[PDB]
């Protein structure tokens, strides 16, 4: 059903709403969608951002600060998804190959956005998280 | 939850399977509840890069039967597979590379890398479609 990993470090339960824009729109996430975009962080992810981490350039982690700190920031729903379908350095001048580019075929729009709600939130309020 | 269809179905082992454990025609015995574990390990540590037995990052080293037997030295066997986890290295076998996953044995204990081990050798034999891409 719903992870227990988004009810004790996510502290979500029912729903809960995130930033989408810099302009001033947010979105309601319910529990089963942070479950599922768990699942696809793992699927997908994990394996070089365990924790929040980035393994392979730990200067440009997950964590809210580093993200808050990519060139536009990367801390709303659709600056994450856009990174998504076109990884790019951080200071955002080049596109980065060292990331995972996800097409439409892999994750659909729905998808994507949990994906998106999970790190978002897991930045925000999960203990450790890019450390 | 005890074994997955996807080794039924697509590994297709039921009981056991006899695979490689060295170069000099040895087997060992592994069971189908022990390629659910491998495959659970590899879904879980693995996948972002090696995902339908791909290799994302670098495509001409793939996990395919082919490319594994096609490394020096091998591999193609548990005892082969294990080592490379412990260190990865270069297709040649020359140089250290660090484009893999090391994995030590403070993350997984010798069994449980064989299990993986044994996992990736069985779907590079008989799962349609693993390496191709
Ligand atoms: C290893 C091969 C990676 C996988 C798999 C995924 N990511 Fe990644 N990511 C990786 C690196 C090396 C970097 C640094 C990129 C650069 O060129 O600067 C990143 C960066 C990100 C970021 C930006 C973080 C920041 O502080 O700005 C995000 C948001 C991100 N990665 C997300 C992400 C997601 C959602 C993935 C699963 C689909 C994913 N990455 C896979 C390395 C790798
Ligand atoms: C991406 C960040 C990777 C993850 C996570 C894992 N692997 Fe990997 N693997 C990766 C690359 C880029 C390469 C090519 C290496 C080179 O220097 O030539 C590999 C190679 C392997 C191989 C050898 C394949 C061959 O044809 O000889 C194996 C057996 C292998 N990888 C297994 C493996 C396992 C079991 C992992 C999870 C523990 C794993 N890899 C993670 C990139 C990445
Ligand atoms: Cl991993």
């Amino acid at each position: 059903g719903v992870d227990n990993y988004v009810i004790q470090y996510l502290k979500v339960t029912d729903t809960v709403e995130l930033p989408v824009n810099d302009r001033g729109e947010t979105k309601t996430f319910t529990a089963v969608d942070l479950t599922r975009g768990k699942r696809l962080f793992e699927e997908n992810c994990k394996n070089c951002h365990v924790g929040g981490s980035t393994l392979p350039n730990p200067l440009v982690s997950l964590s809210l600060k580093d993200l808050k700190g990519a060139t536009p920031p990367r801390d709303t729903i659709a600056s994450l998804v856009a990174f998504q379908r076109s990884p790019k350095s951080y200071d955002g001048s080049e596109e980065s190959y060292s990331c995972r580019r996800v097409s439409e075929d892999w994750l659909t729009t729905e998808q994507l956005e949990t994906l998106a709600a999970f790190i978002l939130r897991a930045a925000a309020v999960a203990p450790g998280w890019g450390v």
